[PDB]
């Protein structure tokens, strides 16, 4: 029987049969079943001998600190891991029972409680976010560092599926071609919830976050350090959801970490959602010398050829900035940002294109100077502004924009050039008003007053079948001060404005034209005429 | 050997070894293999003893009625389940060989056949959908109730993967943190195909439909009763496809069911597709007192703070309404609805924002009064109307709209306010016409006639390098009746309209202006002048 | 013990125990573990006896040619397969270290190297793509045919998960209800990477590519031949990414293959991304008689009722065309195409609707005559053109378009009709200029010059509170040649242009109007008057 059995059954070793995780690992050949809770000590390391194993977790790993898995064979997969700290830390909860953000340090301090979820351990960035809190927090709530972390170290082709936990963290250190798939809403701890760190060895590649969901955590939910997806864009975040990040939903690190660059290139950031982060929805910047990276003499600050593939992202309820990034020659598309407390988008980009961007009701707490800020010479094609709420809305000094929609206040727009070059035949439709209008505003003259208009006003009331058209010009900072009318009171004639006094030679502009003016002392209308030959002559036009 | 074997092999029990499902369940420790068809009786209940098991289905469960699974341990997963009724009911197929919907009761009755798919059992709602059918249907096709249902009862953290079946249904009763993942196109029965019901106990939370595909069924494909995803929005429908729902693709129930509320809050409805439902694509309403829910004195009908996260949905071919919902303070984005028989969108919302909505060729069978209806004071930013087809198009009386695109008939638009406040320098480009135009229409005066215009017309023909500009005003319900022209017939002068008779004092409007008028009895042009001091005087302007 | 063991353990056979794959297959009952590399010979066929098995691959299948799997039971799944050729062919790499495309035959020939990835084997289509290359390529780099192919033959309900490989190919021949799920970036060979071929038997149905990622390959990444998803749209490509296809990202075949049609109907093409294909992003055409398909007498060329469900696709960096297709009565939505060398979209469609299309910086190498081409009578609602780059932009002769946004050159637009029928009250906002403008252009008169305008110009400088409005008309091909001004130099009067000479009777248009003209020999302004009765009379208007 032994021979028959050895050839017909699936091999799998189970934790309940061994005293330590390493004993189970050494015995493993194909599958490995975690069938009983295991208390690990921080730094406990397991060597898997290069075996390609399938780890099925049906119990939890308990402990503060890291449980390090090493030498897992390419193709290995861990499913259902549950990480839980042994410590129940002090957590703050900066939001109310109506889901309103609390921004007052005292009100935030009052939310203190010992829990492994539904809040997060204060971190030094909170001292900045809620000014004064550093002084108000009791010593036992400061400097906490609890996280139950599964650290996958220097492995390749290892995937972690349906992970979860309380005060949980997942760290891939020096890994390549690894994936965090369908994270089953782990509640984060002090550290990042999903981190791909490649500060040593080669630049990380093939590392992805696919289809997850995370909640809380003191810092960013998903973060990358020194990763480069290459031209193939092999790496990034796709179909992921982040709830209530203590810092940001997804973040690519900036600047120098240790003695090398922590920046990232050629990653995908698509079809993902970030809701209610204490800081940003997406923090895709690289710059904040650059050892280990491009020199400033080659690429100035904020002008790195990051080349990320960014598309179809949704952000809602950030206390900070909805979407932020930097870079040169970037193409960004289909971004939707709604109901944020800080800027909806903060863009330190140059020579980049933004297509179909919707920034709806953001900067609601006036944390910044505008709803959307663009640094360099960029192009925006399709920009939706204003939802249900009423600083500048958009300040993009060197950018050319087209296709803005929404109830934006014109005085709150600052761009280099705004234009609709390719519209077809047009119709202005007016509702709930006695007139329709097409207004012109030269922002160089005034950002608050229209300089001229073409109106249509009703004569009589509804259903009269009559209206008058008037062409206006501003004078003395009084809009519509001067104007020519056609059909006022259904008279069917043109009412024409004349100079109220003797017209000066320079008033008339073109040849073959005449400018009527008033001669009060003779009660006559005169006409300054500039003949077709350019010569001026004054004629009598109308008299008693 | 026994000891060695007990420690190195994967545990799994298989149905073929036991007489009943319960005997297999009691014997199970890790895996459970369904390797032979099992005929269950309705109400047959299996107790899994709290074990965390992995059920792999490679055969089917056959029977009419429910197969109830209980006490499954957190972490349990069932994959590949196939449900099939024992009965082959009578089904109707309200569509033709060209995929055209049949709406005539007689034509629908004629499609009757006994089958477990490619149709659905008539339900009382069909009596409403195809009027007269109640009288035409034979008694053996009425009141049928066939469904082979897998009922997961009061379990937590249980996932059902790649389910399928004929006349199949999946019901999670009183469950939490459960998921229906990658449904492998089950063909539905009389009941909902995927139902998360939480009428008892706590409000459902953590329940999701992720990546599915379903077909047919007599009622809704995916439906939720008394679920609340909380602020974290833990629950809902993501990446799902519903084909030919007998009622709607996805539905959140409304009103009182039993003696409690069946409503839902804080759920996600994103990246999903609904095609050809007999009723609606998405029915996300809550209201239709409210025991067990908010009182009407707190939130009036249709004004519940539902707070769903709705984004990126596509609907095509609904016989009913494409997208429908109610609520207050909702944010909805990126909805695309095409080729529907009833309204494309029916919105009973108040104080809500709709961003980037496309309603293309809907209400094609004039089932409703408009393509899109909005009840309350809402904001629409970006609205695309009209595809290839020619009631009102949009009736949103109290809403402010901006950014409409498409070949819409202006007379068919009714909104509170329509405006493009932030356009740049504009160019109207005319194709296939001898003129370009910018028309103004005051809907208060007339919804059918333009009240004025600014035209440019060719003088001569193509390539003449000449055109004339004319400014018009409507009079006597005849549009363009009065007008001033510049360069008519390349004359290079302004043609000006004068009052055809003695002008009345009230015809002139502003000071420092003059209004030419005709004096027929002297063959002279006179000028009613309103001096810069406000006084009127009549002067002679032109004579023989 | 034997009895106890036979009833409590999971059955699985492993390759290392058998000499050939067939011996392992015959022994299999539930699971099958590929635990050692297996060298197969081309054409090696394995018969699985109709068993429903779970094949877990933890090693690779090595060989040039096909490894044919047959008679796999419905429900079978293969996971982690790795295909690798035994041959290391000669591959070209048509792109540089900066990711710039190389288009010069000599430069491309110079990239030759022996590798199993990071390039692809030249194919006859390369002779067309890089003209002259056929002559420059050495004989050992021509006509290569290396591919390690897993061929699933005439099976139903079989899914392949997380496949990978080098010079790898996956072929479903005569299959139905099969799926290629989460392809783990296989590097392609000479043949298609994922192919659903149904040239024999029934039309393919239920075949999908779900969530993949592929790289390289000599031809198309994902392709379908003679598949029909039916009205249910059961089949297609969802959530897939294709990098550097030697031909196209996803392709539906056209014309006759063998003696039958290779065309496809009713498939889904959604939420997918294609980057850097040597040819097209998406090639969704059917036409290029039609044996086995609809006759030309029924549906003319390019007018097949294809009916695909197309939505949310992104294309970037194609050397060929971003998005291409043909058909009649199609509905296409939310397509984003950026930075392509050839056309962004080539559409040979008739009676079809395109909603929310963004074509940004395409045809950058002038490979075609335009950025977007539409053949038939179609409708476009929402079209974004121009990113950061400066042929026609859009040539759609018989199409009606609305909602264009972007810095498009008007002279480069050709459509049947362009219109904005439903805009609200309008405001033109001008930045960085001394004037604001609303220009009118009759393309019938001239595609390069505006025929008239309504301007607002500053009088003085910034903050003067004064501006003048002028209405212009083109004359002698000189735009703005004739014009009426209101408030020039803050004079507060209307400057009016008169005919520079005796006005001819035909110059005046309407009754009750007058047209001033010059009478040089008397230094007087006269007025050609057309009385309200239609009679003409010349009056003296202004004299010395």
């Amino acid at each position: 029987y032994s021979i028959e059995a050895d050839k017909k059954f699936k091999y799998s070793v189970k934790l309940s049969d061994y005293p330590t995780l390493q004993d189970a690992a050494s015995a493993a050949v194909d599958g490995l079943l975690i069938d009983r809770d295991y208390n690990f000590y921080g730094g406990e390391t397991v060597d898997f001998g290069g075996k390609v194993l399938t780890i099925e977790c049906k119990a939890k790993f308990i402990g503060d600190g890291n449980l390090i898995f090493t030498k897992l064979g390419k193709g290995s997969r861990i499913a259902g891991v549950f990480m839980e700290s042994t410590t129940t830390p002090w957590v703050i909860k900066p939001w109310t029972d109506d889901n309103q953000w609390l921004t007052d340090a005292a009100a935030v301090v009052a939310t203190l409680k010992q829990s492994k979820t539904d809040g997060y351990q204060p971190t030094v960035s909170d001292y900045v976010k809620f000014p004064g809190i550093e002084t108000l927090l009791p010593p036992n709530a400061k400097g906490q560092n609890i996280t139950s972390t599964l650290e996958i170290r220097e492995c390749i082709g290892v995937e972690v599926h349906r992970a979860s936990g309380l005060m949980a963290g997942f760290l891939f250190r020096g890994c390549h071609f690894c994936k965090m798939v369908d994270a089953n809403n782990p509640s984060g701890g002090k550290d990042g919830i999903i981190t791909f760190e490649n500060l040593s060895g080669d630049w990380g590649k093939g590392n992805y976050v696919i289809g997850g969901r995370t909640s809380y955590g003191s810092v960013s939910s998903a973060q990358f350090l020194r990763n480069n997806g290459g031209f193939e864009r092999d790496g990034g975040v796709i179909g992921f959801t982040s709830y209530r990040a203590g810092e940001s939903g997804v973040k690519t690190w900036q600047g120098t970490v240790g003695s090398t660059t922590s920046r990232n290139y050629n990653l995908q950031f698509r079809d993902s959602v970030v809701i209610y982060p204490v800081w940003d929805g997406f923090d895709l910047g690289a710059d904040t010398d650059r050892p280990g990276d491009y020199p400033i003499t080659q690429y100035p600050l904020h002008q790195l050829p990051l080349n990320h593939l960014i598309d179809n992202l949704l952000v809602r309820g950030a206390l900070g900035v909805g979407f932020g990034m930097d870079g040169k020659g970037m193409y960004v598309s289909n971004i939707t940002v709604e109901d944020c407390a800080g800027s909806g988008a903060y863009l330190l980009t140059h020579e980049s294109v933004f297509t179909n961007i919707a920034i709806i009701d953001t900067n609601t707490k006036d944390f910044q100077a505008n709803q959307i800020y663009i640094s360099g010479a960029c192009r925006v094609n399709g920009l939706r502004l204003i939802g249900i709420r009423s600083s500048l809305t958009i300040d993009a000094p060197n950018s050319t924009v087209s296709g803005i929609t929404g109830m934006v206040d014109p005085s709150r727009i600052n761009v280099a050039n705004l234009a609709e070059e390719g519209l077809g035949n047009i119709r202005a439709n007016s509702f709930g008003y006695d007139s329709a209008a097409i207004k012109l505003r030269i922002h160089k003259l005034s950002k608050t007053l229209d300089s001229g208009a073409l109106y249509s006003h009703i004569n009589g009331g509804a259903g009269s079948g009559s209206a008058y058209t008037q062409l206006t010009a501003i004078s003395g900072s009084t809009p519509d001060a001067v104007s020519l009318k056609v059909n006022h009171k259904d008279c069917r004639g043109a009412e024409i404005p004349f100079v109220p006094d003797i017209a000066s030679d320079d008033f008339i502009k073109d040849s073959s034209c005449f400018l009527p003016y008033w001669e009060n002392n003779s009660t006559s209308l005169k006409a300054l005429v500039k003949k077709p030959n350019g010569e001026l002559v004054r004629l009598t036009l109308a008299t008693l």
